[PDB]
């Protein structure tokens, strides 16, 4: 039903058109720490802990 | 009646004139033409028709 033809005489009969689309991404942060003292580093049983 | 005679003694007399007249023409334009398509001429059985 939908096949484009033509005539002996055809002008301005089948046109036809396009399309585009676009995608997107985007970027977050993340972190985390931790905290000790000076006595937990001098004071513990094992050195090289840290 | 109006014959141009003359005196001895002349004068201002029998006196006559002249005239022209003028003509005139024009031209005009004309033309005609014909169509025709390509399939009229390469599917015909006879080929020199044109």
């Amino acid at each position: 039903s939908k096949l484009p033809l033509l005539t002996e005489n055809g002008g301005r009969v089948n046109r036809v058109g396009f399309t585009r689309i676009a995608r997107e991404g985007s970027i977050h942060k993340f972190g985390f720490f931790y905290e000790f003292t000076q006595e937990s580093i001098d004071f513990d049983s094992d050195d090289g802990l840290m």
